[PDB]
Order: C-alpha cells, then sequence, then structure tokens
C-alpha cells in the first residue's frame, strides 16, 4: 500500500475482470487500477479507479485520510477505468480543484456532466507546489492513448505517474515489478501495447525522447494498471522504443475462418511448407471463431508476415474475417507482408476482396492462394509449395 | 422410422449439435439429417447423413437392408451434412450408380475425390423407374441453396423429397409435423429461411410456381432436416411464398456494439421514443457482443426497418458491426429502411462509414444520429426525438 | 410510464443482461426492474432498481418529482436488483421513513450498512394512509422467495404490488401483459418459477389462499420484473397454483455428460425406445456441457420422470453432473421418478453414486442402466429396451 | 517428419482443438497426435491418431508406405485420440497382427468391436524382433493413465515410445523439444500432469525406478502428444519424480463462486491479509464461473494450501463448487491444507458442508470463515485477519 515515503497506493485490484472496451480487449489475468495519494504539505490525489468500484474506493480513501484534507486532484486520463469514482468523490468535496489537460476538461465533462467543478488547465512544464521542496511537473501526451492523456512527475522522490503507458493488465497482490512473475508480466505488457498502442507508435519515440530531454531522475514509474516499476525502471521504456519501431520477430501468423474445414486444410499445408523450408521461423495458426482475438493480434504484431484465410460465403468474405480486417485497418500495422488464401464453391471472389483490404490496411501483398472445394492430394502439394515460396520470399538475411 | 408404405426413414437425429457452417449458424435446438430408403422392385437410397455419423449410418442401413440390394443412390445436395457418409458407403458398394445434377458431380468430386463413381446426370422432368408402377421425377433447383441442389418426386405415394428446402433444424424423436410442438417448429422454419435462404428469395416464387405447374399431388413433403410434412403439406409452401416476397412485419430491430455503454444509452432512448410514438410497432434491442447473431438476423428479416449502432474506435467501426454488416451485404435484405447512430470521442467518423455501407447493402437510409461521449439529459431528449421521428417516417398506413 | 391514475412506472428496462445470481440463472431475453411512484396526498415510492442503474434511477426520478416531495419508501424485497439504488437515493433524502418487514431491516442493513435509517416494521394487515381515501395494505410473504419478502396492496385502484412473484425476466418497451408476445411471456413465467420458486411450492397455495381470503378486488398485479398484469390478472395466479402442485406434464427429460460420447449413445437409444413405446410422451435430451442449464431444469420441472447420465471418471461422477445434482437437491422436485445410466472402463461406480444422490434428492428411483466402453449392437438393444421398460412403468393411465 | 534413422513421425498436428474428455480438459494451445513408423527388416506402426483425422491418417500413411508392407501394429493405449484411426486402417489390412497388453484387448474391442483381429498379448520384458539387430522391448504401465497403458523401447536407436506419459498438448510445426518455446512447453507439461496424472502419482516413482533399473540408454523419448524429447531427455523424467512427490510450492490458491459478490469481497480481503503477512507466498484468486477450471486445478496442484468459497443457495452449496469439489475428490491431492469460507442470508449451512467434503477429499482443514450478507468494515477486518492467521499457520520454516 505504501509506494515510497509519503506516496500511498490506494487503488483497486480486480481479479475477476475479463472484458475491456466491451469485449474488444479480453484480460485473462484480470487487472488492477492504480490511484496514488501523496501527502506532504499538500495532500494530492492522483486519479481514481474503475466506476464499478466507486463505493469501495471512497470508503477505503476515508480509512486513509479525511476527504476534506485532500487539497488537489490530478486526472491524467478521463477514461472510466481511472475516473469512474470521480463523481461519487466530488459529491463529498465539490470545491476541490482538479488539474488536467484542456482536452481532459472536455472528456471529463462528457462523462460526468459537472462543468461547475474547479478545473485547472495544465501544460507541459507546468508545476504545482506541494510543499517540502517537492512539486508536480506535468507532461502532456495527447493520443497516448487519448487526446486528454498526460503524465505527472513528482520531484524529489523521482516518481513518474504515467497512467496507462508502461502499464499492463495483470492482477497481483504484490505492487512492485520485482515481486511478480517476470514472464507473465512481460507477456501482458506486450499484449497491451499490441492491442491498444500500435496505432500510435509514431508518437512514442518522439515523446519518450522529449521526457528524457528534461534530464529528470526516475527511481520509479507508477502506472495506472498493474505493477510499479521499482527495479530498473527504464527497463519498460527500452521495450516501448523497441516495440514502437515497426516491431517484428522472425515469425509468421496464419489465421482464417472456415465452414467445412477446407480453408483449414490449406492453412495446415502452408504451415508445413514454411516450417520445412525455413527452420528459423516460428509459425502460428488460429481459427478466428475458436480463438482469442487479442492473442491473434499480439502475434500479428510480433510477425514479419501474415496469411489470412477465408472461404466465399454469399459472394462475400466471412463475417469474423471482415471484422478482424476492419480492426487491423484501425491498428495500422507497418512494414509487414501478407498473403490471402481460401476455398470456394463456384464463383468465389472472397479471396480477392480480402487481398485488396489487407493492402489498404498497409500490408505488402504477395500472391494469393485459391482452391476449389476440398483440396485433394494435388491441391495440397500446391498449398505446401505456396508455404515454401512464401518462406523464401520473406526469409531474413543469413 | 416408416414414413409411408415402402419408404423408410433411415436418418440420424442430432440432439447435441450447436454449430453449422463453422459458427455462422447456431442451432439451439439441435438438428436431424433425413435419409430415405425406398424399396419397391428397385431399392433406392435418397441422400445420406452428416459425415460425423458415417459409421452409425452404414451400420444402421445394414440392419435395414443388405447393401448389395441397394440399386440406386440419389443425391439431391452434396453438402457434408447430407453426403458425408457417401465415401464410407461407396467403399462397400463401389459399382452403385448415382443420380444427381451435373453440378452435383462437380461438388461431390470436390468433396470425395472419387471421379470413377458411376454418375448419372439428371435434368428437370427426367424419370427413373423403380417398379410397381412408381417412378422418380427429378426437379432441378440451382442456388436453392447450392448450384447442385434438386428435388425428387415419388409417383404414387406422392412424396416430395425436397432436401434442405422446407426443412428446419429442430431435433425431435417424432418424425411428422403434426407430432411436434407447433410454435418451436415454425420458429425454427423462419430462423432457417432468414439466415440461409434470404439471398435467393427471387428464385423461390418462380421455382415453386414451376413445381405446382406439373399438376402433381403432394401427400407428403420429406425434407432432409427435421419433420416430414404429413399434415397439410402446402402449409410450409405457402409460408415460403410469404417469406420470399421481401417479407416484413410491423417491427423495428435495433442492434449495436459499445465499449463504455454510451451507444447503448442512445439505443435505449431511441426505443422509448418509438414505443411512445407508434404502439403498433414491436421493438427489439441487441448487443452484438452479448447476443445470438442468428436471432438478430431473423428479426432483421422480420423487420421493416433497422437501426445499427457503433462508436468510433481507431478511426473505424467496431469489428463485430463491420462483420455483421458484411454478412447483411451477402444476405441482401430488400425493401427495408435503416438508420445509423453512435457516439464518439473527438474526430469520430464511424457512423458515416456505417451509414454508407448499410446503403450499399440495399437499405433505404434515414438521417443519422450522433452524440459526443456520454449523452446527458439534453442529448437523451434528442435520441428519443430521433426515435419518434423515425417512428413517424416508417409508420404503416392507418 | 403511467400504470393507472396516479401510479407511475419509474423502473428500468435491461435489454443486455444475461446473468443473474452469478450465472445460476441465465436470462436470454433480458429483464426489467419495476419501481412504482404513487402520488396522492402522500407521495410514496415502491422499491428501486438494480444497483447497476442507480445513477439513471435517481436522475429519472428527479425528472418525475422533486426528491423532497417523496414522503414514504416501501421496500418489499431487499435484493440488489430491487434495492440497489437505495443508498444513492437515501443519501439525498436521509430522513425519509422506510416501510418493510422485520426481516427486511436485517437484510437491508446487511447490504447498505445504514442502521440509522428510519425503518418502520409492518405486518400482515397493517395499513398506511396516503390520502384521498386510499391506503396501503401490507401482506408478508416470507420465503417467497426471501425471509424479507412481502406484498403491498393499494386500495381504490386495486393494484397488488407483488414484487418478484408473478414476474418474469422478459424485456419489452410495452408495460402491460396484453401488449407483449404471449408465448414468450409465458415461457419466461414458467422458466422463472421452475428455477427459483420450486423449493418453496408448499408455501404458495396457502399464501395465495390467504390473500384471496381478504376479499380484495384486483384490477392489476404490478410485479417487479416484466409486465404489469392488466388484462385478466388472476390469469397468472391460476398458473402458480397449477405449478405449485408438484406440477408435471406427460414428459421425460434425459440429460448427461460424456467424455467420448459413449453415454450419449445410450441416451439416444433410450429415447428411441421411449418414443417407440409411448407416443403421448414428449422426450428431451441435453448434454450438460453443451446446453443451457436453466432450460434443463425447466424441463425437469415439467417432467414426470428423468434419466440422468454419466460415465465414471477417477472413481467419481463427472463434475457437471455432480453440480447439477447438487442444485436439484436444493430445488427439491417432488413426485417425480428417475433412472440413472452411464458407461465405464473398468471398476466403474459412478452410476451407483449418481443413483443414490438422485434418491436423496427426492426422486423415486427405477433400475439403473450400465454399459462397458462403447455400446455395440447388442448393448444398444438393451438400451432401447431400457427405454421401453421405463416408458411402460411411467406410462399414464389410458 | 523424420525422427531418427528409420523412425518416421506420421502423426497429426491439431491447431484448432480446444476440448478433451468432453470439456473436462481444455487445451488452449491445441494439440498433436504422434504416430511412429519404424522401417527396418520389419515395418512396424506405433499407434494411430485421433478418430477425427482417420481419413487424413491412412492417406498420409499411404504416401509414406504401401499398407501391405506394414508387418506389425503396436498399440500402447486404446483411447480414441491414439487408436481412433485403427478401424479405418484395419479395414485395409485386416490380417495384420496387433501387439498390446491384455487389458488393451479389452479396451480396443470395447471401442472397435472387432474381436477377430489378430491380437498378441505382451508383458514387461517381452521382445519383438524387427531385424537389423534391433528389437522392441515392452514395458507395461497400468493406470498410467489407463489399465491398458504400456511403453515400447526400441533397441539400438534407444528410443522410448512412452505414449501419454511425458507428453503435453502444445501444437507446433517443429517436432523436437529444443526447437519450441521452452516456457510454453513446460507450462503445458505441468498442466497435463496436474489435471490427469495427479490421482496416480503413487505409481510414478516405482514405475520410473523400474524402467531405469533395466539399464537401457535413452537418446530420445517419443510421446504421443507434442514434442519428441531429443535434447537432454531425462529432463522431463526428473520433473515427473518431482511432481509425483506430493508436489507443492510456496503458493496459496483461493477460488469460490458468488451470486452477489459478497463471497468475493471476503476472498479479496483474505488475500490482502496473506500478502501482507508472508511476502514469500504467491497468491491466486479465481471465480469458478468466470475462470478456466484446468488453470484452477494446476494452481491447486502447485499449492501448499487452498481456500474454497461459496455462499448458501437453497440450503446447499453452489453447483460449480459442488462439481469442482467432486473432481478434486477424484484427483486426490495429497499433503495440502485447506480452509472453507462464505456468506449467507439466514440459516446458512453451505460452508459447513463444503468444509466436510474438502476434508474427505484429503485436505487438512483449518478454521472456517463465515459472514452474513455483505461484509462491512468490521467484517472485512475479520476476513483480513483470517488471511493473516492462515498465512502464519501455513508458513514454511525460515
Ligand atoms: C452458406 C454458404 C454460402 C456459400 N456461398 C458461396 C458463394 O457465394 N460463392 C462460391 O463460390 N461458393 C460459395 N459457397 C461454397 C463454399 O465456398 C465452398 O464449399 C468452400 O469450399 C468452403 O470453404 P471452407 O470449408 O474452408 O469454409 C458457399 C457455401 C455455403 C455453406
Ligand atoms: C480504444 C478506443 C479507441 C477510440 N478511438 C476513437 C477515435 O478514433 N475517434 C474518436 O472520435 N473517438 C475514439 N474513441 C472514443 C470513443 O469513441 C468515445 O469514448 C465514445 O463515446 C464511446 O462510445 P461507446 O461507449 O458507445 O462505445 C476511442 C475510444 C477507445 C476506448
Ligand atoms: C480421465 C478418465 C478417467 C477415467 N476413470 C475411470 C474410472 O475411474 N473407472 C472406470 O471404470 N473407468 C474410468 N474411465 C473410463 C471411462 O469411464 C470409459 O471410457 C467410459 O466408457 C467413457 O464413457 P463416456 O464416453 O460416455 O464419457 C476413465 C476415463 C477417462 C478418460
Ligand atoms: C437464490 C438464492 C437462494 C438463497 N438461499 C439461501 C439459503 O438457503 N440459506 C441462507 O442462509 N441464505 C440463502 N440465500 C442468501 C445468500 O446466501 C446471501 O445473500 C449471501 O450473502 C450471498 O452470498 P454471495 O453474494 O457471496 O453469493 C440465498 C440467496 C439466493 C439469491
Ligand atoms: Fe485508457
Ligand atoms: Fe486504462
Ligand atoms: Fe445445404
Ligand atoms: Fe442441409
Ligand atoms: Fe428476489
Ligand atoms: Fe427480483
Ligand atoms: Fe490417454
Ligand atoms: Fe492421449
Amino acid at each position: 500500500i505504501v509506494v515510497k515515503n509519503n506516496i500511498h497506493w490506494v487503488g483497486q485490484r480486480d481479479w475477476e475482470v475479463r472484458d475491456f472496451h466491451g469485449t474488444e480487449y479480453k484480460t485473462l489475468r484480470g487487472s488492477s487500477y492504480n490511484s496514488y495519494l501523496i501527502r506532504e504539505e499538500k495532500n494530492v490525489l492522483i486519479d481514481t479507479v474503475d466506476h464499478k468500484f466507486s463505493r469501495e474506493f471512497v470508503q477505503n480513501l476515508r480509512n486513509e485520510i479525511d476527504l476534506a484534507d485532500i487539497d488537489y486532484i490530478v486526472i491524467n486520463h478521463a477514461e472510466e477505468d481511472h475516473a469512474g469514482a470521480l463523481t461519487e468523490l466530488m459529491a463529498q468535496i465539490p470545491d476541490t480543484p482538479i488539474y488536467c489537460t484542456a482536452n481532459a476538461i472536455d472528456s471529463i465533462n462528457g462523462h460526468h456532466h459537472h462543468p461547475e467543478w474547479n478545473f485547472n488547465v495544465v501544460k507541459t512544464g507546468d508545476t504545482l507546489d506541494i510543499g517540502n521542496g517537492k512539486q508536480l511537473i506535468f507532461v502532456e501526451t495527447p493520443m497516448l492513448h487519448w487526446p486528454d492523456s498526460m503524465m505527472t512527475y513528482l520531484t524529489g522522490d523521482a516518481v513518474l505517474f504515467s497512467n496507462d503507458a508502461f502499464g499492463q493488465h495483470y492482477c497481483d497482490e504484490h505492487l512492485f515489478n520485482d515481486e511478480v512473475d517476470q514472464t507473465e508480466l512481460f507477456e501482458q505488457c506486450q499484449r497491451y501495447y499490441a492491442n491498444i498502442l500500435t496505432p500510435f507508435s509514431r508518437l512514442v519515440t518522439p515523446k519518450i525522447t522529449e521526457i528524457l530531454g528534461f534530464n529528470l531522475p526516475v527511481d520509479m514509474i507508477a502506472t495506472s494498471h498493474g505493477v510499479v516499476w521499482r527495479d530498473n525502471p527504464t527497463q519498460i521504456v527500452e521495450l516501448y522504443l523497441k516495440w514502437a519501431a515497426d516491431y517484428q520477430e522472425d515469425r509468421i501468423t496464419i489465421f482464417y475462418d472456415t465452414m467445412s474445414n477446407n480453408t483449414r486444410m490449406m492453412a495446415d499445408a502452408i504451415a508445413q511448407g514454411i516450417a520445412e523450408t525455413d527452420p528459423r521461423v516460428a509459425v502460428k495458426i488460429f481459427n478466428v471463431a475458436r480463438s482469442d482475438k487479442n492473442e491473434i493480434l499480439t502475434n500479428v504484431f510480433r510477425s514479419k508476415g501474415v496469411l489470412v484465410g477465408t472461404s466465399t460465403m454469399n459472394n462475400v468474405m466471412m463475417p469474423k474475417i471482415a471484422g478482424l480486417v476492419e480492426e487491423m485497418t484501425g491498428l495500422r500495422f507497418r512494414n509487414k507482408r501478407a498473403s490471402a488464401f481460401g476455398s470456394h464453391g463456384w464463383s468465389g471472389g472472397a479471396v480477392d476482396r480480402l487481398s485488396t483490404r489487407l493492402q489498404d490496411a498497409g500490408f505488402e501483398m504477395s500472391l494469393s492462394l485459391k482452391a476449389k472445394w476440398r483440396p485433394d492430394q494435388d491441391a495440397l502439394k500446391l498449398c505446401r509449395e505456396h508455404g515454401r515460396e512464401i518462406a523464401r520470399q520473406w526469409a531474413l538475411a543469413p
């Protein structure tokens, strides 16, 4: 509960949660919502928690400090998972001044509908004295991931409250990074970036470059989700630079949907052709109807190339492929190559429309693979050869 | 097990099945696969069963008749749920002649890869004598629902083996229509047509008109799924004509997806505005992430108008909406009106792209509804008014 | 929104909800939460809504009437789906007197932890004048379904606010029973009683007998879930008497779990043996792993007999069967007969323990059916014969 | 495809599979089925594949070798996932002699119903010459995991075909252990043992001791699921000894079910009390209704102690807890301690029956924790204290 000195974690662990953003981001290891109470000469509260825990939040905050003793409230991000307990709290201390970006005023009002609250706009470099020789330095970070996002730096203790950035949805009773299981931790960090931060990778390097340019010490990075980076904090920062640079491993992801397993047979063959041709490559196969969507996108993120599959259904693609291609267009993956494939009954046409959309999504397209009905021994030889040819074209230098 | 005289049901009931066409058609009441053995002077087998039951099928067929005694095999439709036990059967009696459409030869080979089988092409009006003054009259029905589809008429007994047409996925131990629960039966008939036959409605009336033009008596209609229409057979035929004529009731369906329930609030308000304005209208609301997709499409089929909802996510629609719009484009609903709506955070743009695609799908578009963040009391008044205005524009004549 | 005269519906429709009591009661047609505002000389609020809609509730109540104008609050049932918006409301009007049973004081405090609230204990026959010649007559109904449950009768308008009783989870924009789809309505009424009220059937007839013994007119029955019974109200009352009397139709339900489909094959055979022997009987088969649990229990409720299936796994039953038998023990079905069956590999023992527990649950047991590994043609003949023998033993009089 | 010298992998990768043993074992990374063709002077086939891939299996085996050239068939285990393609294969070469345990004859017949097949019973130490100075030495391993289980040792090449043992459900295009991701590999090995092999741990050490007592070299261990242990084979053997010895880490697992989140609140508090008292302990919390069951059991396996939770529902436990306790009784965990807890409304009684059953399952019981309705601040202090007290009682020596 105690982060460092007079900084107190007053957040909420959520072991049961599985759905975020509707069902667009599934969290298989639950999550946590970090809120930090800093008490020097001035008592300042940094962010709240998910709206589902508003009652537990206020009550727990009472057991920590009398509400009237809170001087300032800092809101880095106005999304419901961080500002959901704000209305219930401001109902007890309505006159308390809030500090946020100009855009946050727009987003906070859009959620809580209380424009009378004492908002105080802050910009990059702005400071807020809190006594004892310590102050809060604000750093705007628009579109990382919302127009309203920012970060708060605490002088002296050298703590960077980054909110969503550098966070991960991984529920644990221990607070610090060196206290949890390392593999599960990093698997969750990468899952987060790939499914939410990918479309804004271009802003990451310049932003991180700017922050470092302030020559500020960082003993800890305290995110709004998961662990506090206490042990070797820049650790997670180095990763974000790596991830933001059109990241890719020697990996190929293959996903598809199928009605009678014909496209599946093509997928399996293509894989065998790849694994047989280039041993360095790690291959993954997924049925979009029977798989975790976020796991597919994480792999895609980690991949140098992708093969998407679909049969023709009513002159169009299959719904789950159409939807998954829509999401990829939004995530805008970069410097990746792709190939479409599928089976059909008579007129077909789904592989062609799938191929065009993959290209508009930003993928560098290779030749498509097409089969009629169920691939017989001859057709399967073609599918394996397609796997080999793809493996040669995409092969990394020796 | 006995249908009529020397016609024996030798199919397979499937109580456990939930998924068809991958997961594109969910069957909540299971299904059945009808195969009919006709024994006069010639023993003829009409269709087989799903590939998953190939072992049980052959064995049960042995207990009915020695395989060598089967003279002819009739294949109306070469989809795996009806011809899946064909390879395992033809391995015992390889020389047995098969009767089907020219397209069926292409589709059967595409599945079983046995081009050596003794195929015999049949066309509309063709006959196959089976002794005792009875014969089989074939009726081609391409694209109902496959290019290979046809129907078989048995003279004397006046039995029409229609295969998929007039069928429904409803598992019951009783075979005849008058023996099962009527409401569940018809609910399943309508669910079938809406999710599979809608795109081919234009072919239904001419086809049914043609068959009736043959002046043939019909004592029974024996489909490949579900009950045998024994009691008042034309019953289901009258329905298909009704359904094929751009069918619609005084009903409005509203579906959407949402990340923080903002679009949900708009949907609820719109509904209240409709119900309050026009009591004749039946309203339905669905969250595509939390609902049965086939149930949504059935309602859409039954509806005169639709309101589709979505928020903006990464400059695009939400995946499940994009996918569901893709499927509707394929099903090609006709003479229906629609309206797009949704919330957004800053730039938006998802409602506009949703509206265009709905139009390209064949919907007559009305004004869109847009809100920013969470709709406050003022915004909610607009959403209800949108419901009222829509209800007036779409209202049926007094 | 207007029920009758000065009685105003101020509840909340819930189209999206699927889970109740964790996941023990799935609601496939959503639900609604009814709250009624009665305004004569005294303004009285009857129940609130689900805690998830506390914000929308208070706000909507403001748009209806100023909170200070509310004189009394009536709480028939203190479960979260009806009293979840009570804390948020009492925070605005803390001095407002509450009327409930003695047990409700215990249950309301156990949820809200505000023992200072002005509680007023009421008993059967107690009245509360509200002006204009009208008063509220209270009727305690403990264990229907909670120790705290009661009903409120409004004189003059003749409205019986029964809360949970006579309700159903069926979300619709129309409020009155004669305005909704009748089949869906009754299907939901029966689903409710079977899954929640079965264990307390013995209390239903005496309670309903008592209420009628008050010689009070009932123009409407306004439940807390779903429609208001406006058209022929006693309709639903007659049903409850029917349902409470160890209800059963000429129906047999068969459910089981299976690892390799051996027990499934036995189930299918048994069914064929039943349907072949006694045509009057309606048969239903369910795989507990692939089916809606509440649908299974509804059928069981409607059934005269049950056949539960399971294979032996690690010397014990299968989990989902063990769990489902645990729930049945709690629901305490009466005057029903049952038979256990299943397959095993070597030592077995699961059918025997399943049979004993079914008996302790209150089922009158018949002979068990046992098979080793996969039932061959001989074993299948035994399984069908078991179906026939069961069908004869349980047959209703001619 | 080539394992070593004249040993050819001819199995089947299954990327899509999610369900095993009905739904009792969920496989989130798919699986594979290993079949090995050994060709010296005698051509011998070791096991087949899952029945779902019988067609692909035979066909692929044809492309490898003419069926008539197969001299012997070895069946280590007669479960459908390894002998499912046996009927379809024996239909082509009916006279081929089969080698298996006496119990396998019983289990193979129970599945395939072909008692005429040329079975040849083998016992531990039995040999089967295959030419070129190499022979097959058989090692019976009853109840690991079936009465029919055995292992086959190939002289010269020093390959131990262990079947299920040492296997894992982890689908990959690479065959050898040193070629796959190590963490995912071991996570799957442990998941397998915990969910299937736990009840037979007592037989593992004596069996492995016996095999090593034969003084046979092992260059490779070729299982029937997943990778071939090529690099440091004894690796997985050392683990099994570790796992079989009533394995436990410094870990505590907490699972429960809940209807209104009361028991959840108790669970969260207990955890906080543990983490606060003993930092060495890793804590895990699961909602049985919202979690992967196999993941829960894996943790339980890894745990020194467990806290199971449940509220009272209809005088009994909650179904999913009852079912999960039934399965644990079957898995028979050893040398673990446990504590029951839960909330109730009036009479309660579920915690007491849960506690007794946990004890009969083999857990050493601690004091139970009980609360009424929703735990207020006082009750929560008790729940945390319960966490502390448990943490002290179960603490490992300094
Ligand atoms: C509902 C349905 C609709 C179909 N629509 C088309 C179509 O529009 N054009 C076409 O060429 N084939 C169509 N087909 C045939 C399939 O594309 C063909 O069977 C294909 O081989 C199946 O591929 P899959 O098993 O990998 O899903 C359709 C099949 C089904 C079941
Ligand atoms: C992951 C994510 C991506 C978003 N992308 C956009 C966007 O590209 N443009 C925009 O205007 N708003 C965007 N938003 C803001 C949402 O559209 C806004 O919060 C909206 O009110 C939510 O609607 P809903 O709760 O009905 O889903 C995004 C929100 C999230 C969570
Ligand atoms: C994981 C597992 C555990 C088993 N445990 C037992 C057992 O304890 N006693 C027994 O006689 N058979 C046992 N069996 C064998 C099964 O009961 C046998 O295969 C049965 O026919 C399967 O029935 P089902 O396919 O209907 O589920 C077990 C099988 C499996 C897969
Ligand atoms: C359907 C149902 C049945 C119940 N049955 C009992 C009961 O038999 N005995 C009892 O003391 N409480 C009973 N209760 C009350 C609950 O046990 C009580 O609300 C408890 O605090 C809920 O715990 P949970 O939210 O953790 O699930 C029942 C509650 C429900 C909803
Ligand atoms: Fe965020
Ligand atoms: Fe966040
Ligand atoms: Fe079809
Ligand atoms: Fe069909
Ligand atoms: Fe209730
Ligand atoms: Fe209720
Ligand atoms: Fe096995
Ligand atoms: Fe196995």
